[PDB]
C-alpha cells in the first residue's frame, strides 16, 4: 500500500531541457524519503504524467493524475504559462498543487489549492543585475530581450527592466522574440547597433541559448545575464563555448549544510557526476513538502485510511502551515501559498573542453 503523488512536468519537448532536471530531483526525493520509511512506514509512489511543452499537454496530465491516477496532490507543472492554464483544474477538483518552478507573478493567486516552492522573479532576478554591476561597475547601456509568447518571460522581463532603470542605467532597447524562434539576427543586430554594455535575456533554454550564440557571433562582447529559463545544465549543449560567462541568479546553493541538502547533493553527484542544479533542488523540495505534510497528518490519523477527497483537502491545509528544512534552506508559506525564502545567489557559466562540458560556478 502506497500514497500516490502526481508529478506533472515537461518530460518531452524543448521544455524538457528544464523539465528533465525536475524529474531527476523528484526521483532522488522518492528514493530518499522512501529509504527513510516514507510516511511513517507507508511508502510514497510518484506517478509521472508528461505535460510536454504546451497548455493542452498540461491540461491532459492534470486531468489524468486527478481522475485516473487518483493522486493526493500534484508537483508541477514546469512553466508558469502551463500553470495558469492547468492549475484551475486542480483548484476545481480540490487537489493541491505545489509548483516547483513557476516564478511568474500571480501563481499563488490562481487559487487556495495552489502553492509554490519556487521564489518569484521579483526576489530572484535582481541579484544577477547586482552581480553584473559588481563585475563591471561601468555598465551604462542595457539591452533587454524577452519571449513575448511566454507568461514567465513577460513577468521576468518587467523585473529586469525596472531593476536596471532603478540602478540609473540606460535601457536602450527591449527586443521581442518567441520561445519557438530559431533566428534572432534582426533583434540581435538592432540591439548591438545601440551599443549596450549589458544584455539580459528572458526566455527558455533552447531559445535563450541560441540567442546567446547569435549575439556573440554578431560581435557582442559585453556582459550577459540569463533569466531563470536559461538556468539549466542542459543549456550548456545549446550555447556551447559561447555560454561562458553568462550570469544567472539562483534560488539554491549546493553548499548549504542542511542534512537533507547534504543527502540530496550526495545522491545527485553519485548519479550524475555533477553538482545538483536549482530545478532539481526545487523539485525535491516540492516532494519534501508533501512527504512531511503527510507525516504530520499521519501522526493524528493514519493516511492510508483517509478517503481521497478528505485527504486532498487536509493535505492542502496542512502543507500551507508547515515549516521545512529543504535543499533550498528553511522555507514556509504565506496564507496564499507564496514561498517564504530570503537567501539567493548568483552563478556564472564556466565552459571547458572546447565548449563540450560546463558548470555553474557560484559567485561568493
Ligand atoms: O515560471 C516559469 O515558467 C519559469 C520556468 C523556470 C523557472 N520559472
Ligand atoms: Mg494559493
Amino acid at each position: 500500500n502506497t500514497i500516490p503523488i502526481g508529478i506533472a512536468l515537461a518530460q518531452t519537448s524543448n521544455v524538457a531541457l528544464l523539465g528533465q532536471e525536475q524529474v531527476a530531483g523528484a526521483k532522488i526525493a522518492e528514493k530518499y524519503f522512501n529509504d527513510k520509511g516514507g510516511v511513517n512506514g507507508t511508502p510514497i509512489k510518484l506517478i509521472f504524467q508528461d505535460t510536454a511543452g504546451d497548455e493542452a499537454g498540461t491540461i491532459n496530465a492534470f486531468q489524468t493524475l486527478i481522475n485516473k491516477d487518483k493522486v493526493v496532490g500534484i508537483v508541477g507543472p514546469t512553466l508558469s504559462q502551463q500553470a495558469f492554464s492547468a492549475n484551475p483544474i486542480a483548484e476545481r477538483a480540490k487537489v493541491p498543487v505545489v509548483g516547483p518552478s513557476n516564478t511568474a507573478k500571480g501563481i499563488p493567486e490562481i487559487g487556495d489549492y495552489v502553492a509554490r516552492v519556487s521564489a518569484p522573479v521579483s526576489v530572484v532576478a535582481p541579484n544577477s543585475v547586482k552581480a553584473a554591476l559588481k563585475q563591471n561597475p561601468n555598465i551604462k547601456k542595457v539591452a533587454v530581450f524577452f519571449a513575448q509568447n511566454d507568461a514567465f518571460s513577460k513577468s521576468e522581463t518587467e523585473i529586469f527592466q525596472q531593476t536596471v532603470k532603478d540602478q540609473g542605467l540606460e535601457l536602450v532597447t527591449v527586443q521581442k522574440f518567441q520561445t519557438t524562434d530559431t533566428d534572432f539576427q534582426s533583434q540581435a543586430t538592432n540591439a548591438i547597433n545601440l551599443k549596450p554594455d549589458l544584455v539580459i535575456i528572458s526566455g527558455l533554454a533552447a531559445d535563450g541559448g541560441n540567442l546567446v550564440r547569435q549575439l556573440r557571433e554578431l560581435g557582442y562582447q559585453g556582459a550577459i545575464i540569463g533569466g531563470d529559463g536559461l538556468n539549466t545544465s542542459n543549456v550548456f549543449a545549446v550555447c556551447k563555448a559561447l555560454c561562458d560567462g553568462v550570469l544567472i541568479a539562483q534560488a539554491y546553493s549546493p553548499e548549504y549544510t542542511g542534512e537533507i541538502n547534504k543527502a540530496f547533493r550526495q545522491a545527485y553527484v553519485d548519479q550524475y557526476k555533477k553538482e545538483p542544479p536549482q530545478f532539481s533542488a526545487q523539485a525535491f523540495a516540492a516532494v519534501q513538502v508533501y512527504v512531511e505534510s503527510l507525516k504530520a497528518l499521519d501522526t493524528k490519523n493514519k493516511v492510508s485510511k483517509i478517503q481521497l477527497p478528505e485527504l486532498r483537502t487536509e493535505l492542502n491545509k496542512q502543507l500551507l502551515t508547515g515549516k521545512y528544512n529543504t535543499p533550498l534552506g528553511e522555507i514556509s508559506f504565506t496564507p496564499i501559498g507564496e514561498v517564504v525564502q530570503k537567501d539567493f545567489y548568483v552563478a556564472q557559466i564556466k565552459m571547458e573542453k572546447d565548449g563540450s562540458q560546463g558548470k555553474f560556478t557560484f559567485l561568493k
